[PDB]
């Protein structure tokens, strides 16, 4: 349920920063490449996270744009590639650097990172390569947050595809496209 | 145990707003027809919540008033009917049209939104009409509230309208309602 | 971990209090004889609470002081008694009723509230009269406070009274007390 | 997630503080040796906090720097010792005392305090002794902080050792070191 948090970064550690949200002190951790670019300590930083959730712990995964944090949540989708990996391949390169070494298919760049290998930097590309194709945009719009919105509600990409088409009209809201899209089809 | 947040609205992408209470940033899930009455990014919003707590995940389902969750967490006790179910529900129609169509069983208006099927849809309308017999009201008073108390303490609804009947002195608080019923019941 | 909440009582609907934090609406259950106690609406309060962290539900339970939530943290120790039972005992009696009617081992007096019993009620009394000889203290001091911290560490209570007795010095702190005591034992 | 609480002391209980911050008052659990430093009740105080979760409920255990959180996490990684037990041993002995009873194998000093016995008193000064050697420092810099963020990542400490010395260049910070450092590499 934490989606951000901006505070003022008491220490830095990497990959750990400790920024402070009132009095209390998160530990969150990011990827290399984002961290080079967080403020200096005892400046406000804002940072976007990934909450994981587990039995035994409850930790923090941060970046500090969206466009990084859903590359990571994209990435840890894949059987073998869990947040201490995703952590190291975004660390070892940026966001641009991975999506491109995705879509060039350079499993070598890849292959020297810690903890993944030969077939799973195979399987990563693979796999990737197809979630870009419906992933947002800018790094892989009023009519695209409305098609996003109605598949997150449980309609097909391909059939909200065409919700969003009968009455997409260019220069409109998105919200107002979901409350037309889905007032034809009820 | 989180009930309510009151904060800024940093971001909206629906069916998500980012809400930053303090310096923390809460990612809440809002169906649609909650969404369109939002006020705007930057303004102070106060949305009633329903912590979902799994354990792999911590979710808030945010409401613009106390009658949507409760329809909302009465929805999601039925068997086949998640929070994604409730939130699609919700956003095909609003609160009101919901309870319109259980009342007058009307199952080909809610067949049409995904993940539900004809005999779940069929089996909601029966289950909310019992339901709502029993259910608050003003979309489905001090001695309504002492009942309530009452049932929640482990009477039974029956029992505890009859505890709330004894003694209900009409312009009374609930309190003393519950105060009187349950001392002359022990 | 949350021990008390300090806010603004935002609504009551007993047993629920929604008392605000910054601008976090917590929901607080109390059992009835605490409720009658509540400031009024608008009003800053303070409740120590208990924590239930359960894998689907997250709740918190308060209590106008201490007293009052040691004995219901003792009640819920008692297999068949969980935290809503609980919370019905000192709905149905004050703390102070409850611990004479267990003291007098007056089984009648309980047998009355819903959900739990003869046998049950019975087996409360035997068992709550067990664990108020070694409890706190005022319904049920430094050299007190020093034995509670050694059994925490994980003495066993007559051996924590041994340690301190040999360095019981009256008119010293708890604290000294207990830095003596270990010392001496080590 | 939660690594540092700053706010005002309430209560001091020992073992157990609590802390306020906004107006959510934590439960932090302390060893005696951290204890004794703590400031007033009424004062601001700043705890480094180790947050365990569990399915049943959810502590915070808090030390006043970070060297003791890393001894007592260190601690807590050996079977048969737990949060409660690492309490007691930090209770009867310094962080500094404990770390020399490792060092010169005095397992006689340990076996006294309670819950951990001979064997396993023996096995803890084993592994103790060989945690210490790869650990942090100053109880047990740019070029060692860069080693550990390496490590973080995944590499073995050896070769991440390894990869901070072909570019290891004096005075020059942590972060530009585990950027050329991965660079060459990948």
């Amino acid at each position: 349920m934490i989606g951000r948090l901006r505070g003022i970064i008491i220490e830095k550690q990497p990959p750990l920063v400790l920024i402070e949200v009132g009095g209390v002190g998160y530990e969150v951790h990011m990827p290399m490449t984002c961290f080079y670019e967080l403020p200096e300590a005892g400046q406000e930083a804002i940072v976007f996270t990934h909450f994981v959730v587990r039995e035994d712990a409850q930790l923090l995964y941060g970046f500090n744009n969206k466009q990084e944090r859903t590359l990571f949540k994209e990435l840890i989708k894949t059987n073998g590639v869990g947040p201490k990996l995703a952590l190291a391949i975004l660390s070892g390169m940026s966001a641009q650097q991975f999506v491109n070494a995705v879509e060039r298919e350079e499993v070598g760049a890849l292959v020297k990172l810690p903890g993944i290998g030969k077939k799973t930097a195979e399987r990563l590309i693979v796999e990737m390569k197809d979630r870009f194709k419906g992933l947002h945009g800018d790094l892989f719009d009023a009519e695209q947050e409305a098609v996003a919105a109605l598949v997150a509600l449980g309609y097909k990409p391909q059939e909200a595809s065409r919700m969003v088409s009968k009455i997409a009209r260019p220069d409109a809201s998105s919200e107002t496209l979901i409350r037309e899209a889905l007032r034809a089809a009820l």
